[PDB]
């Protein structure tokens, strides 16, 4: 878990903003929110959240039983965290929310999937609430594509991590589906979100935020 | 430790202290706007509008340290500041002068700016943009530093709240906060759109901190 969380550090240079600017833009009013982590992974994100919010409700939706195992023992004996093993883009969400809140992962989505999911997000969502996506996002053209790899690239073979585990890290983005900041600006206005802002970016790593109000 | 010849300089090292004061992402605000201010020679002309002590002109010296520098400014007194930062140094230009009205003549590689062009009326922005293009040599770059204004009223209110924090807790006397408590600030979508309009290429905002950005445009 904490290894986990380690290593994340070494893909993501931008870590400590990254989590602290979603957290501190994460506010309802209730302090007693029920959460959705869409792609919880280990939960990082929700236990960030959690440090915000100790008596919020957390849902963390994850195809890996692995990753929701570690969760479960990071959040061992609080009853108030439910986990779901599904694929978050095919579930579907009967109970409503005060967040929907997602970390580095809506990006492996089809883009149908995502404008999709940015509409579905607003509807469950109660009558009032917030959605946070910090996530990847591609260069407005391909040399800022390209200028935003080459400086985390540097970033990456100079973490620490061995030759090994930086090869292995660009296998596994092979699969990003990632697309253009506005563009999901955009589906999430077009969604219904007003207030809609990124609040941070750091070359392709964004926060991006919408409320329903 | 800058790893090229500098001038000690007390003055403009309190100055330096007290922006890092105001600014809550400093490091990156002004890291990113060096790291993609990359153009091929290694003796750019680079102008600086709105340079005031010469702060980012100094950052970008670290990586061009024989670059020629052109700083402008309206403040005599900041650019005094600037010149006894470079003291020394032989290719630093200083023009007194509202950079915004200003016959450039001459062609620049990069045309940069770090926390000033906010202060403009919106058409001067708009035109500004359009003649930092016009001054540019092929593949040269245009970076602005700046606030921009939040999204909505909400937003806005956000930005704002949680700069105060940082400002009260940074080490700043009340006299300073209060000497900074003007701004013409916009968001940031529709000077993006002024950049790609005035006919730059590869525009984006490459780095953003609630109402800090980092915004970029390219000639080609
Ligand atoms: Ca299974
Ligand atoms: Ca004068």
């Amino acid at each position: 878990s904490g290894k986990y969380d380690e290593q994340r550090r070494k893909f993501i240079p931008c870590f400590d903003d990254f989590y602290g600017v979603s957290v501190s833009i994460a506010s309802v009013d209730t302090e007693n929110p029920d959460i959705l982590d869409l792609g919880a992974g280990t939960g990082l994100l929700s236990a960030f959240l959690m440090e915000k919010y100790p008596e919020a409700t957390f849902t963390l939706v994850d195809m890996s039983e692995k990753m929701l195992e570690i969760a479960k023992n990071r959040f061992r004996g609080n009853l108030k965290v439910k986990y779901i093993e599904a694929d978050y883009s095919k579930y579907d969400f009967e109970e409503k929310y005060d967040m929907v809140v997602s970390a580095l992962s809506i990006h492996h989505l089809e883009d149908e999937d995502k404008k999709e999911l940015y509409k579905r997000s607003y509807s469950i969502l109660k009558e009032s609430g917030i959605f946070i996506n910090a996530d990847l996002v591609h260069g407005e053209t391909a040399f800022i594509e390209n200028l935003n790899k080459t400086i985390w690239r540097q970033y990456v073979e100079n973490s620490g991590l061995t030759e090994e585990e930086i090869a292995a890290g660009y296998e596994r983005s092979k699969l990003d589906k990632d697309i253009e900041m506005n563009q999901q600006l955009n589906w999430l206005k077009e969604a219904g979100f007003r207030d809609v802002s990124c609040i941070y970016k750091y070359y392709q790593f964004a926060v991006m935020f919408g409320r329903k109000t």
